[PDB]
């Protein structure tokens, strides 16, 4: 009921205390596990089983060990009548029984005992005679005042149970040279090499190996001096790996050439090791590909996709702040306070860590040139984070304990000042901000990562598309495994040059239809060109381009300076009147999305023309183009229907003008709650849906993605929210709308395709949800594609 | 009888149940004749005849004309006139008619012989003009000659219309008759019988024509044989002494007095009174001149009301002492006349109360809820501009250009019309004191419109053709200058801006309105609560029939004085918890006081108070950032740097989705503690004064159960402290707004922890559509014009989308908490079409602003009966 025994060949419990379950199963596979008991009078009944199995209860020294699902007293049960095996060994164990019994159970500090040993000593403990231990025994006895086995255990069990319990027979590693204790991993936890990786200490007690007082030996010397025990250890290691089907971290004790197994748990491993060990164990036939896909956590894969620091622990004393892990990866460079200086420094070969209070669309140039980005404000889904995550570039955002003073070209963290040019390192996986130039780990030249991902690719049901707005980004996406473009944000296709920025600002500020017509035609080349490069890069793959959904305030550059730059790039009155007419109290719910293409169909005409102008031109250059055109911010069937009418109108003109007719698809964003509520009406008129879970989450919760920081931390602290809904998909709420739209849209159009291009498309827990809803694909930024690929597979296998 | 059915005074071969055999019109003529009306005699050729005409090779079936002749003998006999006889001419109209919707030829039977007789009875010019028009219409509708070709003869003659003699028209007639030969090659038929025959054939031919079949095949009119032909005697009121035309309402359309109300002209045609060539007279002059005809008119009017059970608007003609009923439709009426007539017809036993509730339109009722102008038509010559009807009602006062001067003038007894380009929250004081508000910029949802509509105060907004110059104390409409102090009148129902001091209608001795509303109250299922934030407004609400307060917006409870605004700004600008505590203590008295006044006004009724949901930017001073920081330091005492830093920390990109609602009370529970304390301190204080207090505390902008749970914990904590301190324990309820889509998606979880739901369809609609309620105007007009939206979703509830969430939350919450009460306090609560929807969903009540309560009351009743 309460006590669970285990011994040679027998085992009441199984692997399904944390140790009690492992000791039981490890004992049932026939290994030399010292017999013992596992508490959940009964300890007496079990003590009879452990007694008979050991032929002692003929002294029987015991040990008590604590063990939870998620300290140890050794050599208990020894008195003067208890003390066959050797005097030095006995008195040594006795002296250790007094120290460990008094520190763990009684409560006397170990310092008071080390004082007596230091006073007695000689230069080494191994030089002490048996008589010296006798004197040390008496000295330890005097420390108590300054005996019954049954009571020793009672007080030992009560003490261990203060903060389940395990009592086991004693195997002695302190009998002499042919005895000891050791630890190992069955394979290298850093590199994954299939070679025993551990230590061993002759003539010492359990934790003396790792205690550090003495220096352990290498396993290679155990093979030389103790071949019988090492021969059985090798066999036992391959035994444990063969049973659990995984690399192991074990504890073992040798008692006069008699190998005893004590503890064994699954080995914690690095990203490199997780993959190499997974790949090898597959080649070895040990595990199938299903299990292998489970053995590499998304955090493992994430480590192998970006640069890493050699040893995070080795710089803990240099961390000056901790922010949000906006985009994973390590970065090292010199402090910089402006995007302009980043591009300049990068052009010269200097690595720049861009540090700012906040990034604007103007800084996209310098953000791409910086090795890493550090921002004081903004969340994980902020603009800087998405762009950084898409580039696989290190970013630490929301560093609240930093104040930037761009005028004085310095930033402070409390009372410390870090000046421009000082070397700074960022850890985008942990958010740590470290002073100085820290070590990077070397990239893996492993073909293993490629092989492993091919298993996940062949295993996943979901396709993984990419969110890329430029030809170069689209190429990177395909290199990372993207099966197409799920979202090309057309509004984000004018950041490159002053030429492009001037064109957009001409369109935004346009007042007369003559002014707008000039701008839309001036934009046509940029769209057709940029759209052209993507089609060929994704040759043979679907490309979903979305109509403009601009943040009007974002395209704007003192009020006079703003108006000044616009006139350079119309009359002062036209600009002042237009700035007044464009300002919105809540632009996130204002004049954007398809509301823009509907009010001004000439704008949608240019884009659609530029798309087919590029599609036909590239098809004529041998490219297989599979284009899709998607409408943003739809809430009614009329909105989509209205825009589709324009698309097909341009389709007729384009195909006839160029003498080539292409098949194309037309679809809609599902990022408005209403769109999902009447999705059966939209499904009839749409070829595909793509959930925009950024806006949808915002509309469902009423959370302004910009201003949510005012209270998200309080909501998280008080259990109101279990996650940032902008990071982890809300299954109860947002997910209900997703299921609704998916089921409704497919019931109306069985050939409907359904995807997700919101930021949750790249979040593992959300990917598993999308797979459950039965979505056809997910779409995420380029450097998140491999994560979604593995996530899309782990939920399947 | 078989194919030809005669009708007219004393004759009715058909009946009302023959809409498909006769025409729709042919069936009405048959019914009007049976109920005893003075119908000019005529005959209806059935649709069977048309079908036989189509199946007989586009020729009149045998034996049909002899029936048409027998029916002609009736009309001739009844009228003592004959086709073609100039001594006693008979002229016919020919109207087509099917069973439902799908041209007329007048004065058929007219030729050179007949016209001479018509000239002897009606006048030479009139006879030859009618002959002219007949040639045109008959030549076009029956012969196929376009009117465009006839206008050539007239233009050519006029070269060598109302300024043309009769001798000229007799010649112009000759030109028209030549158009027959010069176009169709054949001659104008002079025999009346031949004209009719041709007219009948042309009607049956018009049935199977293209465009005509396109209308049926496109729309898909199931099961239609053909058109009937309605041939009716013409009748003239310009035939001398004993003739005339008139119009009337069977009751006064302005007052509802049961008394014929109309005009009458002796020896004139219907269009003669419209053109205004002569001035009509009172029906009394008819009772004197033609006592018999008038006596017959009184009997016809009594038949009309008896048959139609309503007041009627008619056209009648007296031809030679014989009264003829030509037209009649339900008479339009004012609100005052709508109610009185409805009440009188109930007392009269002519209709029951169920019908009466359907007769008074919500728009009728609204006229009686605000001041009115005595006679709108009488000031058309003074209208200088028209804006948007932001808030209905009349207003009259002297022009003023600042909210400050409005309060001053009001305090002195002067009626002030506040004129501005735009109102800001600073102007609430003067806007409340102004008789009416006029703004040059802004839409129906603009600041002036929202605030004015809530007060039931007249407002005309968006008057784009006015420019206000408050410095020079003038505003202009083109070249006209309207100076400060000039008398101006506003019509917030029509948007009219009228110069001068116009007359107001006298107050009503309206016991009828009270009686009528008691019928609607006894009929409606929904309760109607009120949205009021002040004691007076809550008192106003109850006087207007409110059964309680469905929503008291606490954020709207500090516009009254500088003291209160200074207090709020101290809370907003608070940095340290010590600063905030000081501010909250300054607010506690104002909250407790107002809650006492509200509770006392609603003695015995439920009062739902909502926790703060403030627009932070709204409480900040207007003007340039420098002036704001200066004014805040004065009110707060903080340094210029502290204020600049705080304003920066308060700014939000999208405040409507930002740090507001319950997110504020959760982050700062001391705020919720102050409010809740003020509530129960007031509840007990009023309870000790004999007031029955039924308080409810509502949480705003809830999207999760934890948010509501968190705040309820605070409510119950303060309730215990207050009750213990004051030695009195009151029962209270705690509930939530359902104005976030997620709240409805997981409403089963929130229902377990809420006593009531109140749908906030303003935010809910906004979140559902993604429409910024402020900035939606950027594109709403285009969406409405292009059929994208059928309505402004902020005005009419979106049943497919927002309504789906309402049904969801209502059903989920009640399944989780059977004792849950469900209401609606969004602006749709006062919109008739939305009220009917809420009744269908099974909501328990609607809540709307005070002066909209009577509207929701009537609406809640009209959807039931
Ligand atoms: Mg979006
Ligand atoms: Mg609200």
């Amino acid at each position: 009921k309460r006590v669970f025994t285990f011994g040679k060949g027998r085992s009441e419990g199984n692997r399904d205390g944390g140790k009690g379950a492992n000791l039981a199963e490890m004992s049932s596979i026939g290994l030399s596990v010292p017999p013992g008991l596992t508490i959940s009078d009964e300890i007496s009944e079990g003590l009879d089983y452990v007694q008979k199995e050991m032929s002692a209860s003929k002294p029987l020294l015991l040990s008590v060990r604590s063990g939870a699902a998620i300290d140890t007293v050794l050599n208990l049960g020894l008195n003067d009548e208890v003390v066959k095996s050797g005097a030095r060994f006995a008195y040594d164990s006795y002296r250790r029984f007094l120290d460990m019994f008094g520190n763990v159970v009684m409560g006397i500090p170990h310092s008071l005992f080390d004082e007596k040993l230091e006073q007695m000593k000689i230069h080494l403990d191994t030089d002490l005679t048996a008589a010296d231990l006798k004197d040390l025994v008496e000295k330890y006895k005097n420390v108590y005042v300054e005996t019954d086995p049954k009571k020793q255990l009672e007080l030992a069990v009560n003490a261990v149970f203060d903060s389940a319990v395990n009592i086991q027979s004693m195997v002695f590693g302190n009998m002499g040279n042919t005895s000891g204790t050791g630890v190992l991993f069955t394979r290298n936890p850093s590199t994954g090499e299939k070679k025993l990786y551990g230590e061993f200490l002759i003539n010492a007690q359990g934790e003396d190996v790792v205690a550090g007082i003495r220096t352990p030996e290498d396993l290679g010397t155990m093979e030389t001096c103790m071949p019988e025990a090492y021969k059985e250890l090798v066999e036992n290691c391959e035994i444990l790996e063969r049973h659990y089907k995984d690399m192991m971290d074990i504890e073992f004790t040798v008692q006069e050439n008699r190998l005893w197994m004590l503890q064994c748990r699954t080995g914690k491993r690095t990203g490199k090791g997780a993959v190499r060990i997974a790949v090898d164990m597959v080649n070895e036939g040990l595990i199938d590909t299903r299990t292998a896909i489970k053995r590499v956590e998304t955090q493992h894969l994430d480590q192998l996709l970006h640069p890493q620091f050699e040893d995070p622990s080795a710089y803990k004393s240099h961390v000056v702040a901790t922010g949000l892990p906006a985009s994973p990866g390590a970065a090292v460079g010199q402090v910089c306070f402006s995007a302009e200086d980043a591009e300049t420094w990068h052009a010269q070969g200097k690595s720049a860590i861009l540090v700012r209070t906040e990034t604007s669309p103007e800084d996209v140039g310098g953000m791409h040139a910086a090795a890493g980005i550090l921002t004081a404000r903004g969340g994980m889904t902020s603009h800087a984070a998405v762009v950084a995550r898409g580039w696989g570039k290190c970013c630490v955002s929301g560093c609240a304990d930093i104040r930037v003073n761009d005028d004085m070209k310095i930033f402070t963290i409390g009372d410390r000042v870090i000046k421009e040019g000082d070397w700074l390192s960022l850890n985008g996986t942990t958010g740590e901000v470290i002073l100085g130039k820290q070590l990077l780990a070397p990239p893996a030249m492993s073909n293993d990562l490629e092989i492993f991902m091919s298993w996940a690719d062949q295993a996943r049901r979901l396709k993984v598309m990419a969110n890329a707005d430029t030809p170069n980004d689209a190429l990177t996406a395909r290199n990372n495994g993207a099966q197409g473009i799920g979202l090309c944000r057309t509004e984000h296709m004018f950041f490159a040059s002053d030429e492009r920025i001037k064109a957009v600002r001409k369109m935004i500020m346009a007042v007369t239809p003559e002014q707008r017509k000039v701008a839309l035609d001036l934009l046509l080349p940029y769209q057709r060109s940029d759209f052209e490069g993507i089609f060929r890069a994704m040759d043979g793959l679907p490309v979903t381009i979305r109509l403009l959904d601009p943040p009007l305030h974002e395209f704007l550059p003192d009020l006079e300076h703003i108006v000044n730059e616009l006139a350079v790039d119309m009359s002062a009155d036209e600009i002042y009147s237009k700035i007044e007419n464009l300002s919105e109290v809540n632009p996130m719910l204002g004049f954007r999305g398809c509301r823009l293409g509907i009010s001004y169909p000439e704008l949608t005409e240019m884009q659609v023309r530029a798309i087919f102008q590029a599609a036909v031109s590239m098809t004529n250059q041998g490219v297989t183009v599979i284009p899709e055109i998607m409408v943003p911010l739809v809430g009614t069937p009329q909105e989509l229907r209205h825009q589709i009418s324009v698309i097909r109108g341009v389709a007729a003109n384009v195909f006839a003008e160029m003498g080539v007719t292409l098949e194309y698809k037309v679809g809609t964003m599902i990022e408005i709650p209403r769109a999902a509520l009447i999705a059966e009406e939209i499904g009839k008129e749409a070829d595909f849906f793509s959930f925009g879970t950024n806006d949808l989450t915002q509309m469902t919760f009423g959370y302004s993605r910009d201003d949510v920081g005012k209270f998200l931390q309080i909501y998280l602290a008080q259990g109101i929210l279990q996650h940032d809904p902008f990071e982890v998909i809300d299954q109860k709420g947002v997910g209900q709308l997703i299921k609704m739209a998916t089921e409704k849209g497919r019931a109306a159009n069985p050939s409907l395709k359904v995807g997700i291009c919101g930021e949750h498309g790249g979040e593992p827990s959300s990917v598993a949800f999308f797979d459950g809803v039965g979505l056809d694909y997910v779409s995420c930024s380029p450097f998140r594609v491999p994560i979604a690929r593995l996530a899309a597979a782990q939920v399947i296998v």
